[PDB]
């Protein structure tokens, strides 16, 4: 069933995922001096290109690559638009490896056909906290705790197969690579999410959406209008006005984030992604990095008064290209990054993101149900949507675990 999944070290199934009680390898790592020096074999057609993603043409050809071949719906009516900004940002964190981001090219009319990318992160990655219990009752707690340390590891994203090279077996190629480069760096698990069913995933969780512009959403078939509106005489200004917001943000003390927040929302965002047992660990310069503002990518805010941060919240944008319809070409996406609440309600920090973002021009409001995405689902008019978001690791049994228990946000 899986002619390349089932070659390598993931859980094959929900069955052997059921038997796994500690965190730990599936492949005990060998050593960077194991690993072929050389890259993967690949036809003598193709080639390998590493691209500069901090240099702008070669993170434009990726861009276009994605922009015409990355994830669209099965109806074939949006399809991701990235932006070229929005790469270097995902791409290019604080000390990133510029050898984990990897394409393949024809080598004739050097067309780009694939690519996939690995980041750095440190994440927290041992046994969670319903299985340490478990093995407190067995007197197994030493085996439970035994890389229970944050791990620097490899993010994987934006594996993409050019349209015309679909179903070639290119993309385990890519995987084989990104795996190698990855592994001569002496790091041996992975952490990657799919809407796509894999073998196997150790979080599922539902996405979910708030519309901010129901009109432009029903008129690109986003969304339609619910059958309870049709009682009414005017359908779509009842649905306007359901989901009709403020024009200014009501927490007293909200700005922008600066620079000098930078160690303040490091405490409050640390200590609250505690409480989770999957989750990443952010240095000083990982915090600048991911969460203070960059226009038309990263959007957040803190809520500050009497000279103290005791909130913040953060979005980032995805537009997606809308095919064929006569009055937009775009649906503009914010979706919900990292936050935390130490003087106010959940709901009341979130109802202000949903402000700035209608604020700004967003169309939608995505999460998935990780971190406490749940406790404001209904107050703020949520809806779960179609599919899935699965989480998965390379090289690491992992007991299934709630995604209210899964604190990293996937880009
Ligand atoms: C230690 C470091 C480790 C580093 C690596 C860690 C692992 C990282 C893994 C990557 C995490 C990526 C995270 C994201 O970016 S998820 C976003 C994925 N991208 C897209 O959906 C964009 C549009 N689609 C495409 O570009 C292609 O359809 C892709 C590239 C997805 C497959 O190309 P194609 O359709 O031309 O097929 P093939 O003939 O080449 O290959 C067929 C094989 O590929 C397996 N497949 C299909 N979809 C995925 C998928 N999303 N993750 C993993 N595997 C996938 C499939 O089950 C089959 O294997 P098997 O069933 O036969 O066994
Ligand atoms: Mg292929």
């Amino acid at each position: 069933a899986h002619a390349f999944w089932s070659t390598q070290p993931v859980p094959q199934t929900e069955d052997e995922t059921e038997k796994i009680v500690f965190a730990g390898p599936m492949d005990e790592p060998k050593t960077v001096a194991d690993i072929p020096e050389e890259p993967y074999p690949i036809a003598s057609t193709f080639e390998w290109w590493t691209p500069n993603m901090e240099a702008a043409d070669d993170i434009h050809a990726i861009y276009e690559l994605l922009r015409d071949n990355y994830v669209e719906d099965d109806d074939s009516m949006f399809r991701f638009n990235y932006s070229e900004e929005f790469l270097q940002w995902a791409l290019c964190p604080p000390n990133y490896i510029p050898d984990w981001h990897v394409a393949v090219r024809r080598k004739a009319d050097k067309k780009l056909l694939a690519f996939i990318a690995g980041v750095p992160v440190t994440l927290r990655m041992g046994t969670p906290k319903y299985m340490k219990v478990k093995a407190q009752e067995k007197g197994e707690g030493e085996e439970a705790a035994k890389y229970d340390e944050p791990r620097h590891i490899c993010e994987i994203n934006f594996l993409c197969v050019h349209k015309q090279l679909r179903e070639k077996r290119l993309a385990p190629i890519l995987i084989k690579e990104a795996t190698r480069r990855v592994n001569r760096t002496n790091v041996w698990q992975a952490v990657y999410t799919a809407g796509v069913l894999l073998p196997t995933p150790y979080a599922s969780g539902q996405y979910f959406h708030r519309s901010l512009n129901p009109e432009k959403l029903v008129e690109i078939r986003f969304s339609g209008i619910p059958a309870q509106y049709q009682k009414f005489q005017n359908p779509m200004a009842m649905l306007k006005r359901n989901y009709q917001l403020p024009s200014a943000p009501k927490n007293s003390g909200l700005r922008e984030m600066k620079p000098s927040d930078v160690p303040q929302v490091r405490r409050i965002l640390m200590n609250y992604l505690d409480s989770f047992d999957v989750g990443p660990v952010f240095s000083d310069a990982e915090i600048s990095h991911y969460l203070l503002p960059r226009d038309g990518v990263v959007f957040t805010y803190v809520v500050e008064n009497d000279k103290k941060v005791t909130d913040f919240f953060s979005f980032y944008r995805i537009p997606s290209t809308v095919i064929g319809n006569s009055n937009y070409n775009l649906l503009n996406a914010a979706y919900v990054h990292y936050y935390a609440a130490t003087s106010i309600p959940l709901h009341q920090l979130i109802l202000d993101l949903l402000i700035v973002a209608h604020s700004r021009g967003f169309d939608v409001c995505n999460m998935v149900e990780i971190l406490d995405n749940r406790s404001f689902v209904e107050q703020l008019k949520f809806g779960a949507g179609d599919g899935h978001l699965r989480y998965y690791f390379y090289n690491w049994a992992y007991p299934k675990i709630k995604p209210s228990q899964v604190a990293l946000v996937m880009l």
